[PDB]
RNA sequence: GCUCGCUGGGGAUACUGCGGGCCUUGGGACCGGGAGAGGCCGGGGGUACCCCCGGGGUAGGGGUGAAAUCCUAUAAUCCCGGG
């Protein structure tokens, strides 16, 4: 038939991982990130970095016998931040370039219904 | 004129004071259909977050202007099932 399986993308301004598993999520079948492709803290959270880290996944995963994806895509969230940093999207392009068949596209970064409080103080970091 | 102050009497009744009567406009009481994160007490929930147990996987994760302390083979970061 058509093994399908999910890919996890978790993208902060300090890093990516690309973490591919099975329909169920219960077994992972690759998972590559920016530290594993360069030598240089500054560039781990870089697009180029996570095409690197997003085309050895894939081709781990295609070996395997997987066809396409489903993709959710988070930030950090809860009391950090909730934007994604620059390099989900290259991962995602990256996936469908390398060969895998691309589904159903969601974000699901955590977020409160007024959780916790955040580190900082009052003021915030002053810089 | 000054010591603008005191005292014996007579007259007036607009205003203030005092006594009596009569009002409803200010204020208060009550009735009707509605508005509101006003207050107190009891019950039921929402995501998020932290720690613990079990499964997967393996070499990094975190963090800065740039780094380091810190966390990780007693298996972390990440994903799944529960407390
Ligand atoms: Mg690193
Ligand atoms: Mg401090
Ligand atoms: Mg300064
Ligand atoms: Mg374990």
């Amino acid at each position: 038939k058509e093994k399908w399986g999910i890919a996890h993308i978790y993208s902060s301004y300090n890093n990516t991982i690309i973490h591919i598993t099975d329909i169920t999520g219960a077994e992972t079948i690759s998972r590559w990130s920016g530290g594993m492709v360069v030598k240089a803290d500054r560039d781990e959270p870089s697009p180029y970095a996570a095409m690197l880290a997003a085309r050895r996944a894939a081709e781990e995963a295609l070996e395997k016998g997987i066809v396409g994806v489903h993709i959710r895509v988070r930030a950090p969230g809860g009391s950090k931040s909730k934007t994604p940093g620059p390099g989900a999207q290259a991962a995602i392009r990256a996936l469908a370039r390398a060969g895998l068949k691309i589904g159903r596209v969601e974000d699901v970064t955590p977020i409160p219904h007024d959780g916790t409080r955040p580190k900082g103080g009052r003021r915030g970091r002053r810089v």
